[PDB]
């Protein structure tokens, strides 16, 4: 399935060239341009566990979620990874635990040690 052909076909995007973040664009986005540190950006997105359990959709809320970007508001895989997105994109992003929640885990639903996979769509950034 979708989190295994990431893990087996993904890209490492990460500065350290570690595979802690791997990626597969599945919908191409607009143009050229990137969100940039501190814009806001509105994604939707799901998470699954490796044990194929969801453990989060925005879809599922009917509200994007949303963050500033590169502020550490969110898991490193995140703020790397939706810095590589343009608007409009879909992409995959597979996040070992280093990238994500670490030996702490985060209840109730995330355990320690977890690699997780995400589905996120890049709705809009832009500046404050
Ligand atoms: C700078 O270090 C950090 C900053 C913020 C952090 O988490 C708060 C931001 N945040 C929210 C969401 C969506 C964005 C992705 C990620 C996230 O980071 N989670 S998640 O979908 O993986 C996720 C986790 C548990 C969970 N339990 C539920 O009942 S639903 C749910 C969903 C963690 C950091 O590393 C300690």
């Amino acid at each position: 399935g979708a989190p295994a052909t990431v893990t087996e076909q993904g890209e490492d995007i990460t500065s350290k060239k570690d595979r802690g973040v791997l990626k597969i664009v599945k919908r191409v986005g607009n143009g050229e341009e990137t969100p940039m540190i501190g814009d806001k950006v509105y994604v939707h997105y799901k998470g699954k566990l490796s044990n194929g359990k969801k453990f989060d959709s925005s879809h599922d809320r009917n509200e994007p979620f949303v963050f500033s970007l590169g502020k550490g508001q969110v898991i490193k895989a995140w703020d790397i990874g939706v810095a590589t997105m343009k608007k409009g994109e879909i992409c995959h992003l597979l996040c070992k635990p280093e990238y994500a929640y670490g030996s702490a885990g985060s209840l109730p639903k995330i355990p320690s040690n977890a690699t997780l996979f995400f589905e996120i769509e890049l709705l809009d950034f832009k500046g404050e």
